[PDB]
């Protein structure tokens, strides 16, 4: 069970994404391309370049560069500061290998919204939200209902479990109508694992909380993951 | 001096910008492509349409197809809807031809962000926000000075002064990083008028009020524009 | 009955097309935005400015922007001079407006291939192709034979008849495999009328005659069209 | 020294490759992504993939797409058939990776164009042809003389001398005109080693012969490789 990806893989798996990012048309300046782009979600993912990621196996894993991230902060009134991290605007490019996924999780501020650039995004998620806290909650358009799951998705090993509150299916494709995930709701995508091409999408969200704005945004967590060995990953990606 | 747009010249107008878009990899579906997207900011400027979008010409006029225009209110703590409407989520894609400009004017609420797709992007604006109302803002990164406006930068007659407290200049080019511009910030940009394809850029900012996600948010007017007469156009875009 | 195009018609249609160019990623310098790459294919055919290109009428015209036109001479045998005119390399973009076509025609030298850059072609063509002089020819893998012609095509009127010949039909897409027109062989395609976005076309193939490689080359003439309206016009579009 | 790319090497290399060509917008079919798509020149170089595409290490090595590679021999008159094999149309995409190259090679039949997608081309090359044979050969525009090499242009090891009679430089981008190569001329080209991306170009040229349109095209050479080393590569990759 590999533990780790090298720094060859590393590089070729960031070096490719970028050069598909740019000419799929996204702002991928180097300065985003890092370290720190790369994600496997969970020491359980990393045999996923035991065959590579064209190997179409399910596992956990992706590249996210981002070239926005403001706080929105400025201009905002002083009474509004309580509320102000559910704000902001994120805009990311994701870039996900056939049969690869993006591990079930929730935010609890974040809203996020679905482009599809390139392939087709298979989204998985629940209809229902979840109850973070005894705070009361506004409501308005919500989740909408969706469709069943498509026979055959394979799941990773192991998270088979992490997978099951997101009930609800979507097939999002390029030319699509933007598509809303709503916070503190279960989200989690994968790319078919028969693609020709690495899905690509814009992620259009509010602001990206990644353990100052505001003295009560330091260090915040804002990304839930169902299985645990996801969140001991999303930190970072280990690099020989 | 024309005083509407015919049938056949918006419809080319904004079926030209439509194509160019979708080629630009940007999700324009034929819902987006309407008679609202065409827009003509003022009576004075429907000269545009005397010699064309190509005449290379100063008037303030452009299309935008919104994809996205989500008030992220769902999830959100009952105590923060005094504010939701600093927040939400605006993702559309904004067509200027050589010469032409979208006008002086500043936002209460929406903060934006540019991402040049096409062309190249002569940003003005004002590097100080205004004060609307007594109450207290929050501040942390705000807008920086930038430079001095290029020579030769014709505006549109009879607007001429709605630009002099923009001082502020910024060339924004494809694959530069994401520019913010803060609420309370005046601000405006054309393409250059010797330019040889369109200006055409990604904006994604905050909801975008335009004249229900909670009942205070019932037609709130969030577009302030220096020159009054680009107030009354705004509004629609008169066809014949 | 219209007898030519305006400036501001002529400018803007080959000024949208050019940056439609550009946007597809085709290398459309301003050298070759020129006062002929916009064609009408005879008097008749001025009309189409009458209610213009999005009018979504049967008319004969088009846009084509021609990056490379090499002879191929140079390392060539003395001995092939005879035959030098039936290769060389043309490469040029075209511009098909909804319900727009390109009239029947055939080359005696040139042989073209298509490929579908952005909307949907609908090529129409003769299996057979035509005997031009009692000479030999070679043969090979020909033209298939093709399909039926859909329902509803609404053909020029007027010209009507030189399609009769043109029996085989074939809608060609993008990402489809590259489709050879040979030399002698009745052609001429058309954008879908209820098309959203122009038909953009790059077609690469054997060198262009237009009205010196070799001084046999002197002003060849290698269009031949069936409607005898439409070779009056190919030779130059009348602007006011 | 490595003598060969493991399977995992070369499909991730052609997958990628792949996929940014539909990216970059060119109709790359599965049926194209094939195990000869991806070439190594030579025993040599295979230690390209010791340290990776993304080493920016100096070898001769690429992948090529060809969408067509029609011999243009229908229609053609029989008194042409000794001729034919300098005629036809290939087109083919190309993906090189920082610092790689295409081999020093001429040809004595085809005649190439190059369109950069992606990236920056260094072309290398002889403005003299070669003389094949004590035939006469025909003239016309020949090859310009060109630039000097700019400095730090490391070439693969072992290699170093196959590049001496290739004086003249040229740096194509995305936008310029077609470059045309004709025949008989010595040509070599690379992405530069620092490059962000990989080099990525569309060459657009007359039939390529790969060891039957006419019987005197059975099994024909028409790639001449300076340094013998590599010709016994172009043939085939080996692959684990
Ligand atoms: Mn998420
Ligand atoms: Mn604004
Ligand atoms: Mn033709
Ligand atoms: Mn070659």
């Amino acid at each position: 069970a590999r533990t780790s990806v090298t720094r060859r893989e590393y590089d070729e798996w960031l070096n490719e994404a970028a050069a598909l990012g740019r000419a799929l048309r996204y702002p991928v300046r180097p300065e985003m391309v890092n370290d720190s782009a790369g994600i496997v979600f969970g020491e359980d993912q990393y045999d996923a370049f035991e065959n590579g990621l064209w190997s179409r196996e399910p596992y956990e894993a992706m590249v996210i560069f981002e070239s926005l991230n403001e706080p929105a902060v400025d201009g905002l009134p002083a009474a509004g500061a309580p509320f102000a991290e559910y704000s902001g605007l994120c805009d990311k490019l994701m870039i996900v290998h056939p049969g690869k996924f993006c591990p079930p999780h929730y935010h609890q501020r974040k809203t996020e919204s679905y482009e599809v650039v390139l392939g087709e995004m298979e989204l998985f998620y629940s209809p229902k939200p979840v109850q973070v806290g005894e705070e009361e909650v506004l409501s308005f358009t919500g989740m909408h209902e969706g469709s069943p799951w498509p026979d055959g998705v394979a799941l990773p090993i192991g998270r088979e479990e992490s997978y099951a509150a997101l009930t609800s299916y979507r097939r999002l494709r390029v030319g699509d109508p933007k598509f809303v995930m709503h916070r503190k709701h279960l989200h989690a995508f994968r790319c078919p694992a028969d693609s020709d091409v690495p899905l690509v999408v814009r992620e259009v969200s509010t602001y990206s909380h990644e353990p100052a704005p505001l003295p009560d945004w330091a260090g915040l967590h804002d990304n839930s993951f169902v299985a645990a060995a996801a969140n001991s990953g999303r930190l970072r990606t280990a690099i020989q």
